């Protein structure tokens, strides 16, 4: 579905960057905040490589999904119930938004990581539909950028973020894959 690597990135916002107390921003702040992430990212390698294989989606793209979305469990581990977060409408690791679909299984599962990636498999679908003469890893980043925002506020290659969280949501999580990628967890 396009090579990780080749996506073009900006990295994170100023904004998201601040919070979580970085002096700097940009694809630097978001190697940082996965790096962060990365060793809680170890205990969901099995079902991470599971869905994997079963999508034919790197790895490292729902890593970096994982540590945007709920920073591998570390926001969301002590709601009540747990896994959640907005407040109460996305649910999991990843974050699915229950106003859209139904959120399976426990918020940290396989079954659930197999949701979420479902989930991104349709709008790099719609994406791919919508976009035919994008890139292929053009259509990537628009497809990550619509897992936050919905495709009908995709509009184009260079606001892809613009109506985003952060305004940075695919630069933020393209950076990170790229850091899962080069670096493993």
């Amino acid at each position: 579905y396009g090579d990780i690597t080749q996506v073009e990135t900006s990295g994170a916002s100023s904004k998201t960057s601040r919070q979580d107390k970085l002096e700097y921003d940009g694809v630097r702040a978001s190697h940082t905040m996965a790096q962060t992430d990365a060793g809680r990212m170890e205990k969901y390698k099995s079902f991470i490589n599971n869905v994997a294989k079963k999508h034919v989606v790197d790895p490292a793209v729902i890593a970096a999904i994982i540590s945007r979305e709920s920073r591998a469990g570390n926001v969301i581990f002590n709601t009540t119930p747990p896994g959640w977060g907005d407040n109460y409408n996305g649910f999991g690791l990843m974050q699915v938004d229950k106003r859209y679909h139904e959120p399976r299984g426990a918020w940290n599962s396989e079954e659930h990581i197999d949701q979420a990636t479902g989930i991104l498999v349709n709008f790099i679908q719609l994406i791919q539909k919508k976009f035919p003469s994008w890139s292929t890893e053009q259509q990537l980043k628009g497809a990550i950028a619509a897992y936050n925002t919905g495709d009908g506020r995709v509009e184009s290659y260079e606001s892809v973020d613009s109506r985003t969280t952060g305004k940075d949501y695919s630069n933020d999580v393209v950076a990170r894959a790229q850091w899962y990628k080069k670096n493993g967890f």
